[PDB]
């Protein structure tokens, strides 16, 4: 069984953990927590990564690390990143607007002060999500007809807006019926219920949003 | 001759333009300035991509976004990104913690306060160095001994340090010596000094850092 490390959060180990329940490898998961940053720290240098980090991937051929990378690399053992060069770009450009927003944000989620980064920010929110949506324009998902790993990328990042800016997730037509999408699909909805899903938080207990404990 | 978009800035148009010239592709360059933030704003909706932004990439056959995807794809064209999963991995997994710098410093590279957030952060930057270079281990380039997409990318943010850590830029002496071959190399030595080349500022006039005119 593969293993995904990360603490109990939902941070960007989410749709790396999503993209491995809808392709149902038997993975193993190693969690982390508070209680465990030292717990950690003195590990960060064994597992042998070329280049520590987390979420980390240990495989018996492969140990790699980078959420995406940890994604990537995990989709080519379904060959799912497309084919033909022009379309195996059209992949990536998108987790590249996947990150654009969870980074934007990302940075602002831990601070104390972000609110007033908040406060003004939105005004561009509806704006990216007007040309994220725009772009769903009335397919079933991101990249045409099947949910890729970059599907539940932009997925985790609206249901996690979904707790501090409904308002204008709500906003958003398209990109609303999306989220349920997702939700819908087969063991991903069963995940969605499972004794071995993340809830709460979803960035991290060390922050003012999206993190604490309960 | 294809056409890459971007202000007069090394922003994150540097290591893909300089990939560009390494792999002599005939290119065009569309930039832009202060003087037009608007004058690239009514054109952001135009040519077409499907999540606008900068630098964009137009092609007769591809119209991509995202410096990495506009790298990513240019390098299939030149299938550099390697055969094997295996392999195909280890690529990614360093553009990564390419992005993980400039990106980690990126969001601080424009704001007034950035001083205060820099202060203490040079804690970490010998850390990340540290296991960056040690990495670097002592191969000729990131990912063995041809220069892929991912070691321009390593460069520009060292020289990039070069400008306001030099102090801790010589602190590391494997990614020392780096700096020194990417300018070694041909045409790319060449263009260092081309008739087309951004030398400053690095991050874009309205900044504190990295920033300014001349
Ligand atoms: N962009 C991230 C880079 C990694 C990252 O910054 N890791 C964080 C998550 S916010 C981690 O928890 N850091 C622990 C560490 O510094 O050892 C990725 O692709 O994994
Ligand atoms: N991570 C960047 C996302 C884009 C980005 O944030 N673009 C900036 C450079 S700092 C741009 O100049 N923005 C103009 C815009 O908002 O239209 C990428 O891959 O291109």
């Amino acid at each position: 069984p593969a293993k995904l490390g990360y603490w109990k959060l939902r941070g960007l180990a989410q749709p790396v953990r999503l993209f491995l329940e809808y392709l149902g490898e038997e993975y193993e998961e190693h969690l982390y927590g508070r209680d465990d940053r030292e717990k950690w720290m003195s590990e960060k240098f064994n597992m042998g990564l070329d280049l520590p980090n987390l979420p980390y991937y240990i495989d018996d051929k492969c140990k790699l690390t980078q959420s995406v990378a940890i994604m990537r690399y995990i989709a080519d053992k379904h060959g799912m990143l497309g084919t033909t060069p022009e379309e195996r770009a059209r992949i990536s450009m998108i987790e590249g607007a996947a990150m654009d927003l969870r980074i934007g944000f990302g940075r602002v989620c831990y601070n104390p002060k972000f609110e007033e980064v908040k406060e003004e920010y939105v005004k561009e929110l509806p704006k990216t999500l007007k040309m994220w949506s725009d772009f769903l324009g009335d397919r079933h998902y991101l990249t045409g007809s099947s949910v890729s790993h970059v599907d539940f990328m932009l997925y985790e990042t609206l249901d996690s807006i979904r707790y501090l800016a409904p308002h204008c997730l709500d906003e958003f037509p398209k990109l609303k019926e999306f989220k349920s999408r997702i939700e819908a699909l087969p063991k991903i909805k069963a995940y969605m219920e499972s004794k071995r899903f993340i809830k709460w938080p979803l960035n991290g207990w060390a922050a003012s949003f999206g993190a604490g404990d309960a």
